[PDB]
């Protein structure tokens, strides 16, 4: 309980297969997937495809984030999520969302491709977005909160995402029908 | 280990956002989700897109009972997961499964895009089996065990499902094959 | 915490809807299936679909292997993964990566929807992988590594295959950028 089973952090500390930091980072590392199969399979506008591409570039700064321990004056500053990045978020969901008609519920998930796999990648990064706030309560101090709030802006970008790309519109939750 | 990490179930009682309950109904979404591309890239039936969109139906309705704690003498009577959403899972079951050959071993995920996203969906699903699971046992009293006893009986059918799509019939599993 | 959320191990022995074993040959079982997604939305070559297919025939000798517990002079030899099989994805991996460019960075997943799905597969596995090593951690003499062993080889080829697939070359983070 030995070698085997472990691997290293990006300052080659050594951690467990199981560490938190890794599972918040290996789940960045699955959302991304989940976004690349979102724009391979969906045909997305050239437009969604820039923002998406640059979120997936973003996934690869919040995992170098949370791959590397803070500590005290570095030897070289590590590169970290900023709020910058959760700014950015936020201006494409208000641009998205503007002329989406207001929701009142629930919608199914699905629609065309596009939408579908908006929505698998929304639930694998709110996913990450766990895993990255247990990342955070093992390490208080030395694991930053800036990846676990960007995953969560994401979600909300993921979500509104889907429905411009939805052709059913919003196919709404009946509940208990 | 403070406000930031946490959020509020269907009462507004607050929660780690790695809570049993949370995850269970996360893993809902996430199981959804996968139904929905299922659906998208799958081109089903009408009569398995009706199914599939009940199923859908039914898994907010899971949702919305693992994220509403029980509690004696509610101010209004709670949507609930009952037993006849079993029942009529088993009822698609027995017929789905009719015409299907008898199996005598595990058979390799894939065939169509339909018959192998509903292997993913299957998969995802049993996932939130035992997310659903952990939460009653987080909460025995608290959390009912019938969105459980949902989810697990869904990936019965998923798998007949998964059979009925797949054109490459049973690819039989060889063990040390 | 009663018989509701229990099930069976290849011995009939009695354990949790959340036991690490169970998690384990769980995550092999969507692994496969995200394998089956790859091979059936993804239009692969005929050589790269037999190796996916033999890929998932071992998964499921994988699975026999983590469900059941080693014991001492079992009545009859259980079917285990062994050296050989991770010598063959070695040999795969190596032959599959001689073409391919050297790589300085991380790439962006996605592609084709052949390569695209590769990267998803490959973080599934390497999720496996994570409940594999937990499974030997909750029983380090009844449970093997080497099922832990051969997904961690698996993630290398999925990352291989990935390349090899994609249309769009190698697609570089650029950190910070
Ligand atoms: C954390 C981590 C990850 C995490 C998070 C990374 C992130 N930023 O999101 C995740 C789980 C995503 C990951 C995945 C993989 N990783 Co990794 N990872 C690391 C690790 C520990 C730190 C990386 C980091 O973020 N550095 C911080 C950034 C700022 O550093 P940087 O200035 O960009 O410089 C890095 C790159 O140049 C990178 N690099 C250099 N050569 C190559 C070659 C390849 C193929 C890759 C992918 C990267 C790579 O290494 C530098 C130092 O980290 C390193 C080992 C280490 N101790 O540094 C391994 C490492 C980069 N990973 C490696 C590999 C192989 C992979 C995977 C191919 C594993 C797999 N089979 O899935 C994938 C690739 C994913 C992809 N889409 O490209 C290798 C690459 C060397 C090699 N064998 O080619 C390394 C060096 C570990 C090792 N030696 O075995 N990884
Ligand atoms: C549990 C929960 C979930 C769970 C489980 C839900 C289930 N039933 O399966 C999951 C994880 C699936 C979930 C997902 C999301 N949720 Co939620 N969720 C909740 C929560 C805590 C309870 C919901 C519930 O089940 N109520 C029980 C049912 C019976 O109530 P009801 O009579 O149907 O009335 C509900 C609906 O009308 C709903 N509602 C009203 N307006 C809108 C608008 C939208 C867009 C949505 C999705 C729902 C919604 O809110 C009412 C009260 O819950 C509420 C907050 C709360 N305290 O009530 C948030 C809430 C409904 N969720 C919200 C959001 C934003 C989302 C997501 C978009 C998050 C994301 N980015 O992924 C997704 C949407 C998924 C989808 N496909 O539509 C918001 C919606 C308000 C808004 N900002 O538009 C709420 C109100 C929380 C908040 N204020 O920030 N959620
Ligand atoms: C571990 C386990 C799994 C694991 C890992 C399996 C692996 N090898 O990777 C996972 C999670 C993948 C799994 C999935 C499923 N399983 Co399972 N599983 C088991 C279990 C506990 C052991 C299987 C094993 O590996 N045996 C070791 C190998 C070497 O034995 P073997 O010589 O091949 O003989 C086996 C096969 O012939 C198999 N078998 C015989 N008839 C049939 C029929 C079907 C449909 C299947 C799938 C298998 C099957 O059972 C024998 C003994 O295990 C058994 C129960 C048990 N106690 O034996 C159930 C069992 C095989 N599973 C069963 C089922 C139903 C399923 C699922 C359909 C559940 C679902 N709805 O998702 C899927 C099918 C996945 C697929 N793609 O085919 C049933 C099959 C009987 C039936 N009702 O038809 C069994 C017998 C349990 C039960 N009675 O309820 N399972
Ligand atoms: C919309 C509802 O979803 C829940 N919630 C908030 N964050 C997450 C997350 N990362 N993953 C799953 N569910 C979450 C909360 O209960 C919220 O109110
Ligand atoms: C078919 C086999 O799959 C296991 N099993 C039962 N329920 C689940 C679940 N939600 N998830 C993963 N595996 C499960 C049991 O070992 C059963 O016998
Ligand atoms: C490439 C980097 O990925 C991490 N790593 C190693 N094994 C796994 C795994 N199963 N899952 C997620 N990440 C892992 C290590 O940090 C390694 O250095």
């Amino acid at each position: 309980r030995g070698d085997d089973g472990t691997t290293g952090l990006s300052d080659m500390s050594r951690v467990a297969k199981t560490d938190a930091r890794l599972v918040a980072y290996a789940d960045c590392d699955e959302a991304n997937a989940a976004i690349g199969a979102a724009l391979a399979l969906g045909h997305p506008d050239t437009q969604i495809t820039d923002v998406l591409r640059q979120i997936q570039n973003d996934l690869f700064d919040a995992g170098a984030d949370l791959s590397t321990p803070i500590v005290e004056n570095p030897k070289h500053p590590p590169l970290r999520i900023a709020q910058s990045y959760i700014d950015r978020l936020e201006g494409w969901c208000d641009a998205y969302n503007a002329g989406l008609p207001a929701l009142k519920s629930f919608v199914l998930p699905g629609g065309s491709p596009l939408s579908a796999l908006l929505h698998v990648a929304r639930t694998v990064v709110r996913r990450a977005e766990r895993s990255a706030w247990a990342a955070v309560d093992a390490h208080p101090e030395g694991v930053s909160v800036l990846p676990a709030k960007y995953l969560n802006r994401l979600s909300d970008l993921l979500f509104i995402l889907s429905r411009v790309a939805n052709p059913d519109g919003d196919v709404l939750w009946r509940p208990g029908g």
